[PDB]
């Protein structure tokens, strides 16, 4: 259903309420990333009150429309949000619906960060793990500017 990338992040499909309990105990899940909450769906789901219940923070994006990624803005609002949670030592569940895609470019993005890695190099990390990642050619041009972005933030340090 999800499978752990490091040490903070998870990536999945789509949490269902029931599943609360084992992410929160086992997985240190303290926050999460909701990637294009659907209306179709949202009764699987806890809502953001049933998160704070739990004692995770959810952070919800959009994808810019057809494009399958959010803007450079929310993918370092989503890295940011990562990066938070990794130096309290807890976790971060990242998921659209599949746990493939979407998801995984967002995954993508906080692991360029995290390790100056290409584009490439963090997808096949990712898709060493999870099967069926499927990061689309509208999605990797993304990835691309935002591995712009992050390189020329550190040579500003």
């Amino acid at each position: 259903w999800y499978h752990r990338i490091d040490h903070t992040v998870l990536l999945g499909a789509l949490p269902l309420k029931n599943m609360t309990r084992r992410l929160v105990l086992d997985e240190n899940v303290r926050g999460v990333i909701t990637m294009n909450e659907e209306y179709e769906t949202r009764f699987l789901c806890n809502t953001s009150k049933e998160w704070k219940k739990a004692g995770v923070e959810q952070l919800r994006l959009s994808t810019v429309d057809m494009t399958g990624v959010p803007t450079l803005a929310n993918l370092h609002k989503g890295v940011q949000f990562a990066l938070k949670y990794q130096a309290l030592g807890q976790c971060v569940y990242v998921h659209c619906k599949a746990g493939r895609s979407r998801s995984a470019t967002m995954v993508a993005a906080y692991l360029i960060q995290v390790h100056n890695w290409s584009p490439e190099e963090a997808i096949e990390a990712i898709a060493k793990i999870r099967s069926h990642i499927s990061i689309r050619p509208s999605q990797l041009e993304v990835l691309k500017e935002f591995h712009k972005e992050i390189t020329a933030r550190a040579a500003k340090n």
